[PDB]
């Protein structure tokens, strides 16, 4: 299941505070799965997350990436791949053929470690066409 993705591959190989996998066109939550958020994640923060990455990523620049509540400072954005910081607090974003997934860690986690999981399942989907 998609929810076996973000409990398993993604959040058994981190330590998660947020996790998504999220259509590309419409924001619709596949999965998820979130630790002690200020706000639920929701399908309009997804949506502007896959439009501004599908058209403009410069726009995380201004005003950051928001999500569960939470502005991300952007450190890393390009039109497949999205990094933030909100404190010691690392995120990570993927565009794959159809999906957006998004990880967040828990405050000190390795930001690398985040990055390799997400890319790396970012990666199995694409090369299944996902």
């Amino acid at each position: 299941s998609w929810q076996s993705y973000v409990d398993n591959q993604i959040c058994q190989h981190v330590d998660c505070r947020l996790a998504v996998i999220a259509g590309l066109q419409d924001g619709a939550v596949w999965a998820k799965f979130e630790k002690d958020l200020p706000k639920q994640i929701t399908q309009q923060e997804l949506k502007t997350i896959a439009d501004a990455i599908r058209s403009n990523p410069n726009s995380f620049l201004e005003g950051g990436i928001h999500l569960g509540g939470e502005k991300y400072i952007c450190i890393q954005a390009d039109n497949s791949l999205v990094r933030g910081r909100k404190g010691s607090s690392a995120l990570c974003i993927v565009a794959t053929n159809t999906c957006l997934l998004a990880a967040a860690t828990v405050d000190g986690f390795p930001p690398g470690q985040l990055n390799n999981v997400v890319e790396k399942l970012g990666d199995y989907l694409k090369a299944n066409n996902y």
